[PDB]
């Protein structure tokens, strides 16, 4: 996990977002599960860069992996939401969040 976190994140940093998202994708279809610091290194490079959809499909990935309750990847999705200028998408994330900081 730490490689796949380690490439992605220096990905991402570099503003290569498709190649980021094509090892995200790699990552879960051969069973090694994403945490909080894959979903906030590609989240912080989309709120960054505007990367809307890359940001979205996070999101759906977010939603199937057991982290709708992680509070570091619920505040990278508001980030990224508001930094992108979607503020009602943000505040659906703020509201259905669990436990807030």
């Amino acid at each position: 996990v730490v490689t796949y976190n380690t490439l992605i994140d220096g990905l991402c940093k570099a503003g290569k977002l498709d190649e980021a998202l094509k090892l995200f994708e790699e990552m879960v279809e051969k069973g090694i599960k994403p945490d909080e610091f894959t979903f906030s290194s590609v989240l912080k490079a989309c709120a960054r860069l505007g990367a809307l959809e890359l940001g979205k499909q996070i999101h759906g990935y977010v939603i199937k992996s057991g982290f709708e309750s992680n509070v570091v990847v619920y505040n990278a999705l508001i980030d990224m939401y508001s930094k992108c200028g979607l503020l009602e998408e943000a505040r659906k994330v703020f509201d259905e969040m669990p436990e807030k900081d």
